[PDB]
């Protein structure tokens, strides 16, 4: 009855349903990464405001892929932004998602995960757009219930969905919040990144392993704060520098 509780069932019983209804999409979308990797191609994920903490997830992460790579987009990476509210507004600004796309290493071929609950916003939309364009392959996650129950924002009237390979459906409900409470107006409690983040790591887990069955040995990094993981992952990044854009 407490809080904390209802708000974890209300995570563990999203987490099941990703489990239960997204096991295919989690399959093709980790297939497609690692068919990129074993094509030449290189790994991105995007995603603005607090979409871009599952996108960081999965980049230099202890148990992750070292080839993941983060394309960032100023003032949208995280809440770091001064004032925050400025990432909010960058959001809506067309053309960002191309001067982005356009100076990045990404080529026809690679791989780019965008993730966007609401898949509405200029930036978003545009980004996988014109990812398409340039021949990246699209893994969106995003609650495609928001393409039913809200209107685009962007100009050519269409959501992330429209414009994805592979979609994931992150589930969350219009509002990006599961508990209410009768003297309070608003709802709380997001679960969006919760779900999310967990989502990015099956994904890049299936790729990981189908790797592996593959005879390849997976480029997995260590956790710097177990005793010897710098050193492991130096070996790892030093291997694959020629795909990876946050060391050299
Ligand atoms: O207001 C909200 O819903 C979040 O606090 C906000 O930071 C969100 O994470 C970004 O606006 C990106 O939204 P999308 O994930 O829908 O692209």
């Amino acid at each position: 009855h407490k809080p904390a509780g209802q708000f974890l069932d209300a995570a563990i019983d999203l987490l099941r349903r990703v489990r239960d209804e997204e096991a295919d999409s989690i399959e093709a979308a980790g297939t497609l990464l690692a068919d990129t990797v074993q094509n030449g191609g290189r790994l991105f994920a995007f995603g603005a405001g607090h979409s871009s903490l599952a996108a960081q997830d999965v980049v230099y992460r202890a148990g992750g892929l070292a080839l993941m790579n983060l394309l960032t987009v100023p003032g949208v990476v995280g809440i770091d932004v001064m004032p925050a509210t400025l990432g909010s507004a960058l959001e809506r600004v067309d053309g960002l998602a191309s001067a982005v796309l356009d100076s990045s290493p990404l080529r026809a071929g690679d791989a780019l995960v965008i993730i966007s609950l609401s898949g509405r916003n200029a930036l978003p939309v545009e980004m996988a757009m014109h990812a398409r364009a340039l021949g990246l392959r699209v893994i969106g996650v995003t609650s495609v219930a928001y393409a039913s129950q809200t209107t685009s924002r962007h100009a050519s009237g269409t959501f992330l969905k429209d414009h994805c390979d592979i979609v994931l459906d992150s589930k969350i409900a219009v509002g990006d919040a599961e508990l209410t409470l009768d003297t309070v107006p608003a709802p709380f409690a997001p679960a969006s990144t919760v779900v999310t983040a967990a989502l990015m790591q099956a994904v890049t887990a299936t790729a990981a392993a189908t790797l592996a069955d593959r005879g390849i040995e997976p480029p997995l990094l260590r956790s710097g704060n177990v005793d010897g993981g710098h050193e492991w992952n130096a070996r790892v990044l030093e291997q694959y520098g020629e795909r990876i854009f946050y060391r050299r």
